């Protein structure tokens, strides 16, 4: 019909907002009933639901339904927004004295409601008398549209008013695979499409996509086979597009609900190395942990710390563990994106986040340095009560509808947690120890390209007696390196820098 | 065509944004898609975005393009603003009832788009409301300008609505050298440019310019060859502009994203004399510093920490390492700026700055006295948090797109700092001493020309068991030299004055 991936929302919209309506109004009259007069449906964006809206009236071939935004009545003057309401309702005041109760249906679609509530109470009454009071007017079926249920007062949602609720979910394998052929159908039936495209792969590749992303998809596809002639010419008529234009058009949509790859990768992991043994430990077991997350039912909420002293290089496991999983949904949060905010603004922020995390069938969240989100500081001390009430309220939440997510958060004030009694939280931790032998620097050196062997001994040979046991961590150590490769003596150089890091 | 430097940006706007548009409408249908309807375009001003939407336009020999300020919208009255808006889309309106889908298309410009969110929501809905909603007109094509992308919120970007985002850039050697041709093809295709004049060398001369910017040296450049045949005629035969001019001319126009030559030079430098090892030292490791930064793809980030007693001259020191380095960027935060301020203005003003610094391949940062930007007072202790925290995450953030910076601060109050700890936000730390031994006293006497050989020697003789072990820097050595000059019995004065000083 044109919609696709919606089977089990479809059957029970019409068995109970449009069954009765099909029926001459002698029998209904006889059962001695009433007709619906509210629909709610929620879900997020981009989904289809204006699509239901305009596509099941069709069937009943009513009038084309009348649309109008909340934000557009709410900017306006007052007067002119008191008045807008009684003039929307014209027509069918009209119609239904001239016809009884035979008159056809007439439909009116309500979008962004919450907005009204967001705070417009003219709106809201005046709406309501004309569905609940003695002005009742039988002709109307009013549709409602909201990306969040829980901002929608409970008084509305009684009998008599918005009676009937439902949600909609983002496409599975199945409704994408759908939608593809719904969206080429034209295209497919005009032989202007090669024959070395299957969709099935396709439908495999865009993995977390919904209903909008795939129109842009096929419209940046089609682009660039047009592109591929012009500079107005002849033979566009033999125009094709192939798979290669699918698999470049590919990388200029980045759906939402999706990988941050760029900060995760640039930002975080400058260089990899294994210079010990602990460093493969705590790589398996966090691979074990991301192993256990799939393919398990009885585990829907997993948390971790990994603590330890400064510059010891936990944010780059953190996101090294993260990269290798595969999951389709990944964020982190960490200060850079809180800074030059006011306090709400910060709790609103984390809130989004949070709550945009439970609509994807599995996710991954990182909390990088959870002490300078709270703006802790020892002198006086000062800190922030709010944030941290939130974060800890956050951290102990699960997901609905059996989905799953790992949180991994990483920190270097474990006495200061310890003090503010924060530490039930989390299920498991997992501590990073600095560099404390020789022979991990020589590990170091010769995994860097330092310079040959005959130059590396002797560093490690005056070492030996010089300083037998520094303690120093792995990000200073590769920065010393750094800057004594451009001096002028840097056997002496290097010596000199590691003796007053230990 | 008319503009020099931006091939990439061109045609990648010109295969989504205005590919469709050339073809027939009969294949368009047969294929099954429409038409874009938003383009955004953000980068640092004066970079010449107008000028590609204005020769963009006439290629589909469109309308030609109208232009609104936004601010100009903003300000006035509201009924006259409201009203206004409605006036942009007449013709276009017009033009669709008129001739249907082959009427030519219209193209409208926005400006400032990011002012309205700073803060208005009347005008954003009713422009939305022409291109999202079910009043869509098929001529438009709306164009966007800002210079701050975090600004606007998300819900603008997603599909349908300004849907292709593009980036511009500053002009690198071949840009310049382009616009520097495009600007003078009109004096060199009238014999009216001297023969003498290289364009190659004034585009390496050049460094860190914008396409104004040289519209601004040519202009001035003229002039001074205009104002030399006043005080009168029969020289507007043999007018050339020669090679000097604009020699003359570079002294005349100061770029942005330049260097602060003054304050670096005049007031924080009044000499520098090497009167021991350890100046040579610093000074031989900053240098060592400042040709690391320039030469690696390891580290695009260094912070230093110089420190020592009061009077021991540390800022003379960085402004030194500053001067010598030859970057194009150059800027220094020191409490002078601040002064008379608000702390919003504070915290916007080291936002902005903080901003700035991150649009050239090379940069330089200086922060001078940071105990005392933060309004620290020993007493409560009293200081205030917000512009340490600002701080301590700003010195940690890295650059975005393979970009480098070198930063380096200044302080006196090394054990405070230690109580904030916010002592791991740099990577190294040198020390500066005061001066403890005669000889350095003698370096110095010699150096400032106080006086011949013999006094010279006298007063070392007697301040050799007068006070042995003295301990004084170097700004108050200085200032007690200096009134010492100008008595009538200089040994006896200046050997009681630095008797006292210890
Ligand atoms: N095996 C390794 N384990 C950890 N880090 C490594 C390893 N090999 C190289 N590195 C480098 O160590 C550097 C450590 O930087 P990182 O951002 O992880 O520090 P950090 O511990 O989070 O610092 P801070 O505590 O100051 O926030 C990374 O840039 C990474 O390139
Ligand atoms: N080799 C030198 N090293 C440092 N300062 C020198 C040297 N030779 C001369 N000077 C003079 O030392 C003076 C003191 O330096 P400066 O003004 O930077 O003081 P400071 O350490 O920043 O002061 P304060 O501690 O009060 O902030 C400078 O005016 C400079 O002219
Ligand atoms: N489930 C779906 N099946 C087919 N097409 C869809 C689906 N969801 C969205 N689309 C396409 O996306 C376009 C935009 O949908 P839209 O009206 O924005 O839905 P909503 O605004 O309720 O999220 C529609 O023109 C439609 O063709
Ligand atoms: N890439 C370029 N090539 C040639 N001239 C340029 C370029 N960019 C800017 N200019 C010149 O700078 C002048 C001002 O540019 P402007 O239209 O103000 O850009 P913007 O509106 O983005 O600041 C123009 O008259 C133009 O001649
Ligand atoms: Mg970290
Ligand atoms: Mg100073």
């Amino acid at each position: 019909l044109g919609v696709g991936g919606l089977d089990k929302e479809f059957t029970k919209i019409f068995r109970r907002a449009f069954a009765s309506r099909i029926f001459p109004p002698s029998v209904i009259e006889k059962l001695g009933i009433s007709h619906v007069k509210g629909l709610l449906l929620y879900g997020p964006p981009g989904t289809g639901k204006t699509l239901i809206a305009r596509k099941i009236g069709t069937m009943l071939n009513a009038k084309e339904p009348k649309i109008v935004n909340g934000p557009e009545i709410l900017s306006k003057y007052v007067g002119s927004s008191e008045e807008n309401i009684r003039n929307l309702f014209k027509d069918a005041e009209a119609e239904y004295r001239a016809k009884g109760e035979e008159s056809s249906l007439h439909i009116i679609i309500f979008d962004e409601l919450d907005s009204v509530f967001k705070q417009g109470d003219n709106v809201v009454n005046q709406l309501l008398a004309k569905m609940d009071g003695v002005d009742q007017l039988n002709n109307i079926l009013v549709i409602g549209m909201t990306n969040r249920k829980d901002l929608i007062d409970s008084a509305l949602l009684r009998p008599g008013r918005f009676e009937v609720q439902v949600e909609i979910h983002l496409p599975d394998e199945k409704g994408r695979l759908q939608i593809f052929d719904i969206q080429t159908k034209k295209m497919r039936e005009n032989n202007m499409m090669s024959d070395d495209v299957n969709l099935a792969e396709l439908a495999a590749l865009t993995k977390n996509f919904s209903g909008a992303e795939i129109e842009g998809l096929v419209k940046s596809a089609s682009s660039f086979a047009i592109n591929k002639t012009v500079n107005n010419t002849k033979d566009i008529a033999k125009l094709k597009v192939t798979r290669e234009d699918f698999l470049n058009a590919l990388n200029d949509v980045t759906p939402a609900f999706g990988i941050s790859e760029e900060d995760l990768k640039t930002c975080v992991e400058g260089g990899m190395m294994l210079y010990s043994e602990r460093v493969n430990s705590i790589l398996k077991n966090g691979a074990r942990y991301v192993r256990q997350v799939r393919e398990s039912d009885k585990s829907r909420l997993v948390s971790l710390l990994i603590h330890g002293p400064a510059g010891s290089g936990k944010t780059a496991l953190a996101a090294e563990i993260a990269l290798k999983s595969g999951f389709p949904f990944i964020r982190l949060i960490s200060p850079n994106e809180l800074s030059g905010m006011s306090e709400s603004a910060k709790i609103a922020y984390i809130d989004n986040t949070f709550r945009d995390a439970y609509k994807s069938p599995l996710n991954i969240l990182v909390i990088d340095s959870l002490e300078t989100l709270v703006d802790w500081v020892p002198i006086g001390p000062r800190f922030s009560n709010n944030i941290l009430q939130m974060l800890k309220v956050a951290l102990k939440r699960k997901p609905p509808q059996d989905r799953r997510l790992l949180i991994m958060t990483t920190t270097s004030a474990y006495s200061v947690l310890q003090q503010m009694d924060i530490l039930s939280c989390f299920d498991n931790e997992i501590a990073v120890p600095n560099m404390t032998n020789l022979d991990e620097l020589n590990n170091v050196m010769i995994e860097s390209n330092f310079l040959d062997d005959a130059g590396r001994v002797k560093v490690i040979n005056e070492l030996s007696r010089s300083c037998p046991n520094f303690n120093v961590g792995i990000k200073k150590t590769l920065t010393n390196i750094e800057t004594a490769r451009h001096d002028e003596d840097p056997v002496n150089e290097l010596v000199e820098l590691m003796t007053q890091s230990a």
